[PDB]
């Protein structure tokens, strides 16, 4: 039930990660560029979710100044496309969306309807702000990913480590506040981020901790009653000014859903403070219920497909394991890898060979790397234990390198023509069908 | 009308590129990745043909071992997805066809066909061959995109300048041929391309250039009345042994239709070789007209977006020129260029004023790189043209130091907050809405 309520960064994904989401179950998945970026863990990541259970997963990717997925095609951002028809909006989003959903992200962070007073934003003029952030809205949607408009009620006029709005409540509501309601009086299927901002006129407390503004006039002004998601609680603006206890409760008091941390890390001490808070009776059990269920709710119409973690099983089938069941940690391994030989544009093998050191030292300590020529094998060398990457044997000269190494502690990687395991009758052999990161990450996780 | 008849490979985008593109008019683009991986130039080649015609643009992005493309996830390749089911394979195809036609392709050059006898086939066993070149062909329809199976009628065999098979032709037509049968009669919209390869079994000459190989054993035995294109014939292969005229001639009359030129640069060559041997005789005319057909034929069914050729114009849209309509191509531009901090790593702000040198480069011939603290403004500088990128202006100082720089030969980008504009009254001003280098190039572009 309680993991529902919360929603988590990633940087990473490891054994620790893996741990967390088991134990506390977050609903909320938020995957940043230490994933993104080594789009085998990105894999993993999402071959893992699949099988766990049923997450919103998203990232930040607005287009423009804030991109993180290499999937999608950049953008030039919010204010460029402030300036044209909010039917390319429509369109931009749209294709962000699918590819989204193609790669397994169910919902976004955008858009960004703060009004300029700045590339994240459509323009100053709030009834452009509107017109783009509803067709930006329904192109998210009809690309299969649920969107999140940010940040309610509008932050564009602050100022500076809580900032600070002092707009009287009309101007706020006739400009700021104006995308927000015809946003959410058209399209339902939204979520709703909130401001780490004081609106003098209104709250001395940050809007994402204030029930004046998040029950007052987001639930009732306004009517909106689906997901309302924190900005993510350890910024300064908030974290700085309230304990964690004051933070989980005036949020879920208020009318909140679900709790933004940045930091998975945090979530045992936010998970604990709300197990409290249910037991102090500081925080009112009939509000975590429906913030559960209208999580549930977003939980059912997202999208669930298994995303790019297919692409990890496909990989790990390929792979075959001869001579051996597995081997232990080893603090240090040696590794050999090939150079890349072929330098033609398309050819990515190279690079792939280039990042098999830091694949590997996510399981074992590398220690050391040498890098052989195909055409004369490896060199030999000694150590706890050794890996030899194997792309072909072109000769018995290199062929005899190969075997020189001590058979009791190598392990080779036969990394693209099985029939190179004629060459090792006897001994400890990984046969992936590729050269691709994934394929060698896969396998050595199987040890 | 015969521009149709010819593919061509570009790894760039600039002034020669739309001259060749004009005044030929080929209908194959095939894009490397010169292009693709400077995805402002991809976006404004796809913005180009989109204006000019009516195309079909691929890539080389087969999965696995060659991949090119940066939006489709990266695969294992072939050989991997060769012991997964044949679903799986249908699978990645769609997703990587549907992506490939978000971004405006619409055709890939995939799959491989040939038999391993390596990372890039799908095995060994022709059987497993044949079902998973089926599935990822109907995979890459079913996203938007025509496939081409290749290399016809199998290189796996080859014996290694223009290798050969001496295999019987009853084992070629078991085994290397079995996967072209089976995709061949189940999937009519699909593309062939041809190998580079001489089967001493049935001619002397290669495959790209037999009459007995695309007419006999696949335009007749087979069944396939589509379209018929040709490894890059710049490969040494067919370049060393015969020569342009006899290639271009061998390959239409053998009943290809489609000449690929890796090397869009030969193709003035090529293609008044063409047109000559058209007077001459030596090139049946029913062959041409009927490739042509066949060529209006696949192109009338294949997808037509404008891809990621509109986020160029979205891009366009929103820049102003203020102070001025153009200026003159001097030999040098010196790049004032803020330089950038520790930001977090999904802000792309900083990575592209990086890559504002590169972009303007494809502009002038010299230029003069400084780059400055957003802060303290810029250094004093000279030149015979300035530019001078404004992120934005924190203070007096460092407005000042903007100002000094001399009015009638600098161009201030206000790249970011459009209010910006007031402090540089009556100057030079380009208003990107964007530090995008799409932005940025098209900018250029229009002021040249």
């Amino acid at each position: 039930d309680l993991g529902k309520l919360f929603f988590c960064g990633f940087n990473d994904f490891n054994e620790e990660v893996k741990e967390i989401i088991r134990k506390y179950r977050p609903t909320g998945i938020l995957i940043y560029p230490g994933v993104l970026s080594k789009e085998y863990l990105l894999m993993d990541f999402m071959s893992f979710l699949s099988k766990e259970g049923d997450f919103l997963i998203s990232s930040d990717h607005e287009g423009g100044q804030l991109e993180v997925l290499k999937y999608v095609p950049s953008s030039p951002g919010n204010l460029a496309f402030g300036k044209n028809s909010p039917d390319v909006t429509y369109r931009y989003s749209r294709v962000a969306g699918k590819i989204m959903e193609i790669v397994g992200l169910n919902m976004v962070f955008a858009p960004v309807l703060d009004l300029l007073s700045d590339i994240r934003s459509y323009g100053s003029d709030p009834k452009i702000v509107a017109e783009h952030g509803a067709r930006a809205c329904e192109g998210y949607l009809e690309g299969g990913v649920i969107p999140c408009i940010k940040h309610f009620p509008g932050h564009g006029k602050a100022r500076e480590t809580l900032p600070v709005v002092d707009a009287p409540f009309e101007k706020l509501w006739e400009e700021d506040l104006l995308p927000f309601r015809k946003v959410l009086e058209r399209e339902k299927k939204v979520t709703v981020m909130t401001a780490h901002v004081r609106y003098s006129s209104i709250d001395s407390l940050p809007a994402t901790l204030s029930e004046k503004i998040i029950t007052d006039v987001l639930r009732e002004k306004i009517g909106f009653d689906g997901l309302v998601i924190s900005d993510a609680m350890e910024m300064s603006a908030v974290s700085n000014n309230f304990s964690v206890e004051e933070i989980v409760s005036l949020f879920l008091n208020a009318g909140g859903n679900m709790i933004l941390l940045g930091d998975y890390r945090n979530l045992p001490v936010y998970y604990e403070t709300l197990v409290k808070l249910l037991e102090d009776g500081k925080v009112q059990k009939d509000k975590v219920e429906r913030s559960i269920r209208t999580v549930e709710k977003y939980l059912a119409f997202a999208k669930k497909n298994s995303g790019v973690g297919f692409l990890a099983d496909v990989s790990m089938k390929a792979v075959e394991f001869l001579g051996f069941e597995k081997i232990d940690h080893t603090s240090e391994v040696t590794l050999l890898v090939p150079s890349s030989e072929n330098l033609s544009q398309a050819d990515t093998t190279g690079g792939d060979y280039d990042q098999i050191p830091e694949i590997v030292s996510r399981f074992f300590e590398v220690e050391n790397v040498v890098r052989y020529t195909v055409e004369d094998g490896p060199e030999f060398v000694e150590g706890d234990l050794i890996f030899d990457f194997v792309a072909d044997i072109p000769n018995e000269k290199a062929l005899k390198a190969h075997l020189s190494l001590p058979a009791e502690k190598t392990v080779y990687f036969v990394l693209r023509n099985p029939f190179d395991v004629r060459y090792f009758e006897g001994r400890k052999i990984v046969v992936t069908r590729s050269t691709k990161p994934i394929s060698i990450y896969k396998s050595l996780e199987h040890f």
